[PDB]
């Protein structure tokens, strides 16, 4: 089998990085179809268009419909084909730059994707997840090529809520366990073959600068500011777990997090808390030592991810739902079958539970 | 002298072993005398049958009496003699487990035993603990040959009382200590002569797996459910334990939870608790380094095994009663003559109140 | 998903261990039929009858003819049946004692096998070569049942040529990284299902074993003459690699192993040499790293195994008969496919070339 | 400059070593004058004549008045005379055992001493304590030669109160740091010469055994049993203190020891609890890093040592009593000039100061 | 089940201690009988008469004919009580040193040896080898009582050939072996009971100052010249080795250099350079790991102590003389009997031709 890896083709980050990255982008294209939301658009959208106005390009902004579906997809094309703009920014939340992709791939347009938060590893991805309007989950759509910029604005996320770059770590934490799952599996990634020793390296970076350097920027974070560990752990977030999931493998733990949309009361948890009880399931599925489960509960608990069933929202019922949840876990075309050894539904409520347990004493003693 | 190492044949482990068992089976006899007690052949004895026949094997199950005495295994060969049946199975319990080794020993048939529990190491064993009808210990039988087939459903022993999977880490926790010490002693096992490395590298695993994989498995044990950690403390309960006590040896541990069993006071305690603390008192009468009884007090507490006397019962009389126990643990054939030195009953009075002391202070501190 | 482990009933080892096994063997049979070659006969022949004898059991002495064939069994059978001898002893080497398991197996009785040399560790497996009258291999018996005794007397074995001792280390050399291999994969054994750790456990201390005590054995060996050493290698080369190769797994070595046997320059060598260089060739297929290739050259070289093609007797047509070697490797049913990664012809002839220039290079330095 | 060790010619220790000395003591004279008080005469001295007879010795005991002063010893003379007795037994204390040190050398006989306490390290000694008769310390006579003999039996010891025990430990704690100060010093020992390396050795073994076996020696003399931690203890306390003082070397704490009998407060404590606070003066006076603070702060408030001028009765005027206890410190002849660096006494204050304060910081963390 | 230590009362060593031992030996008695041979008499013995004169002491010097035999000892004993000697000295090597021991114990007299070279640890001991006048060993003759001062004159001691202190570290490197087997083994010692840790501790300090200081030494002593490895290895040689020997244990190494003296080619060897072999031997008999084995051959080549058969003079009919050595180390009452497992005549000759195959590999290397 044949080892690949992707890559963005630049991935630029630092304070100021939303007003400065118009001397690569011009590059790119002459002109630049930008889309955000309203509340995006006024908070980082008028310097964006200011600085990409000063390396002279040309620019058309338009207003995002809050959601990334085909139908806004279309939408937005049909402003994009008026205008006759020769690349496409994203600037926002998941949504926004996941329909900045689309609109690029359909196109066959360069695309600049600027994540105002650091909540998520998809920026870097040729990945998009697609909704319908009213907000449920449709299809992803997986492209041969990753966004031709991502574009870090370390001012601009360190100024965002704390529990999203919380969350981003959550996200981030997973990486290394899946990546090496995947790797000792012979697993086929994103990207098409088995992983180079560059993404599973990056995928291992991504764990030890959590360790060492999440917690100084958390408080960073917490206070609004931009320090040098709030920069390390934008990159490990961003290009590290990016990088890490498309180019070495998901596995157990984004499986789980899919188990775990079919309850209403996860609803109100993003992404990434989700996905950091997952890694706790896949530990005590692929049975990690004792340490090793303490360093992630330790790591959970400090910043503030959940390690119980309770802290997810999940109080009653519990053996019926985890059961529905170990189901639609190991479904046809899940990630968890990526693991290095056989997953039945029984083994992943298995893991669940056991993992709660874990993290109930852990957090009582 | 010769180094010997006995087995039984074959060792099964697994989700559904009892239902799985019958491929290997089917090989020893082309019939089967089954016994088991009323609650045990309606949770486990319907399925074992059915997995029986789809491997065309003829049955005759029987009911089992309770306690493992002469006329109960003289009343069964009776009722298996009139059937013809070709082999035993034992389903349940240690003394079903026993009473089927001693009906394949008289009747020269193969045995296949079938825990339902991992509280002991002696399904593996060629031994049996003969009782009277009305339960009085009368004698062991020690037979030429081990078990034909041990088959450890874990399924089914994931489900039983936590209580006795603890109480089988604190019987296979004695097993590297008394082992070593026969070693160190240059003394014959039941095997029938001095330990083989294999026998005593066992001994050794059992007691590292249990402090790497005693609290995962104990966890998994509460929810009910199957993990590979509760996967490796059943092996390690079972056959780590039961190759190291047999062909490395037993020494004063087992010794001790004799001397325990005159004190009626210790009779609500299972035989694999009162040998948790018997090994403190080994410990001791050892002089094992402190931070050797801390990692087994450490061990022993965060499970639920007594470290003092208190938790087994015996809080009055306390002189008295340890000098009774000491007097019986150095009774003439115990296992308490195979330690490396010179034991007298003061010593092991003297053992046992200081271990006692040393568990105290550890719940106190 | 079952976890299986399966050994020998008994085995027994020390000085004078073919005289003083009558004890165990009383239990197993009334009576005994003895087979050995006319060398192996006059050697230890006389003295295991005289043994035997002294317990108070019948024995029939026989001559065999020197090939483990399906001919020669039914002739012994014949024999057996008309004595009516109620047990089967081997005595010498690996093809007397695979037809005292196949005459055992047929006739449903009871197995003692006494190798009078620790050149491989097939005396513990229930599997016997076939080969036809005039020497050619034709297939293997896989038997439900391991001997029921082994019986390693360290005072004649001690006197047997170093050579074959030393085949021995090397046919043990590769139970740890085949074993270990087959645990990575998820491939299931000859005992029927996954490792235990049990099995896996002691794959491990047979290498560590060989890597302790092999070069104090061998000079004990050279010089006639019965070590502790010796005695810790006996069981490495016998007890140790025989479980760790039939409940832990078979993988690249002994494959490669069987595609050389294609060459009639290797038909000098013995069993076990091929496979240490069958090791060498499965450490540069999985990527083991330098200093662990160093340990096992050094090993090799400091024993007397092969690490190179010429020690081997491969001289000339190199290219085209490591090609061929590779192709029969690689043949479907091989244990090669326990690898846990993709192996394809191409790369068993790259990894047998680059071993030959490791070996190579490490004699020159 | 010469090396020189002295020691006691023999020194026995075990259960029962009282009633078992008498094959050793009847090849050092045909009769024995033995002495004790009458709480000791009763409690061991009836035991000591009857094995001393059973091995044909003949003996007059005799009572001890609890003094061990000038007049008291002309006065048993006198009476061992008119017996006529070739050797010397003392059984008892401290007094007692000196008692009969100088009988033995004004007389030119043997001398045997049996501690029924290991409370000090003067048993093996050639010193005695000499008090008027009122009680007040008169002079030290230091022999030529050891005891011949010390008797510790280990039963006796064992069921005395724990408190003395302790303060045995105490005593002992303070030999590494003394002897190793002498020995960097170039100190000159009551041997006579520099240290032998066997001296500081067996210095260092003291200390370390301390810290290993202290903790479940205490315990075991709690409960007033024997174990062989307090075996250990006992031998630490008794021959490894002894040769290490007399041998290596005093230096700041036995001096210090010497300055706190100023102070009235100070008389209800122990010998060896006042030497294990002026320990930990030294440590503070030799400046040694605060992890080695903390190992001795932890020992002794583990066991029951003070670590603090107020649990040595000091609470009131401590600014002027520590001067006063200085100046005693750094009197011509005291052993804190052994010390390798210049002491005085403003040094001294300030090191019993900041010890003090050391050991309140300790006890309140 | 007691544990004993045994001492001679003093040891001094250093410059010109056999000049300076007069004020220790004024306190053990008025006069002396000094004993020496002529060569040594000459020598050491008109310092050490001018020495003892200078402190008051009378003396009467006799010349000693070189052998320690029971007519020697009592032509001696017969000239000293017409003279009415109050103590004796012995100065010069083994045999000097036992009569004056001897002379000693027959008329209760105390005794001062005084080594001239550091090529045994019998100085210390208790202990006499008797010879007949021709020079055939006869008999031990074990004293109550060590000798009352040892003194080591090192500017003496180290103008003797280098070979004799290199003999001395071959008796030396035994003595931890040795005491370990015994204190493993629970074997008893000359001393009477069970090792204390004392002297055991000394016994593993004895071996470590073997291979911190051996080397550093035989150079100071190869020039003449006295250093302070010197110092600590006359140390070794003397107290330490002795201490262990006596109150720790003998075992195999002793027995075998016994078994050896049965050949007529060792007698060219002195004392510790066969005992250097043998412990060798030992090495391979308990089955020590190679690690340990390499640096007591690295230690003995480098030295020059044998590590072959040859080197010790044993080149032909090796099977048959090293079989009859074998036997005479198995006698009944030698020392190989203190192992901790079972010796046979077989496995010691097995044990002595490995080492030599051990060393000749090594020494070839
Ligand atoms: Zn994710
Ligand atoms: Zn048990
Ligand atoms: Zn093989
Ligand atoms: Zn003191
Ligand atoms: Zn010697």
């Amino acid at each position: 089998m044949l080892k690949v890896i992707q890559s963005p083709g630049k991935y630029l980050q630092g304070p100021d990085a939303s007003t400065l990255f118009g001397a690569y982008a011009k590059n790119l294209a002459e002109s630049f179809f930008v889309i955000a939301d309203d509340f995006v658009m006024k908070l980082a959208g008028d310097k964006v268009l200011n600085g990409l106005h000063s390396h002279d390009i040309s620019l058309h902004a338009e207003r995002f419909n809050g959601e990334c579906s085909h139908v806004e997809i279309r939408r937005l094309i049909a402003i994009l084909k008026q205008h006759g703009c020769r690349g496409v920014v994203g600037v926002g939340g998941g949504k926004t730059l996941d329909t900045a992709k689309a609109i690029g791939y359909y196109q066959k347009l360069p695309v600049v994707v600027i994540p105002t938060i650091a909540s998520t590893d998809a920026p870097t991805s040729a990945l998009s997840v697609i909704y319908t309007e009213a907000g449920e989950f449709e299809e992803y759509l997986i492209y041969p090529k990753n966004p031709d910029m991502v574009v870090m604005d370390t001012a601009i996320i360190a100024k965002a809520p704390v529990r999203l770059l919380v969350s981003g770590m959550g996200d981030a934490l997973s990486t290394w366990f899946e990546a090496k799952a995947c790797y000792d599996a012979r697993a086929t990634s994103m990207a098409g073959g088995q992983s180079t020793e560059a993404a599973l390296s990056l995928a291992r970076l991504c764990y030890d600068t959590l360790l060492a350097e999440g917690e100084k920027a958390r408080l960073a974070a917490q206070a609004g500011v931009v320090t040098d560990a709030l920069e390390r752990i934008i990159e490990a977030n961003t290009y590290l777990s990016g990088i890490g999931f498309e180019s070495s493998g998901l596995a157990a733990a984004h499986a789980i997090h899919n188990g775990f949309t079919i309850l209403e009361e996860c609803h109100h948890l993003y992404h990434g808390e989700k996905v950091a009880f997952g890694t706790l399931a896949q530990l005590v599925l692929q049975n990690s030592p004792m340490e090793e489960i303490e360093t992630v509960l330790g790591f959970c608990e400090k910043v503030g991810l959940p390690v119980t069933l309770a802290q997810m929202g999940v109080k009653e019922g519990i053996d019926d739902k985890i059961a529905a949840v170990a189901k639609a876990t190991c479904a046809e075309g899940e990630t968890i079958h990526n693991m290095p050894f056989a997953v039945t539904p029984e083994q992943v409520h298995a893991a669940i539970l056991t993992a709660d347990l874990l993290g109930q004493q852990w957090l009582a003693r």
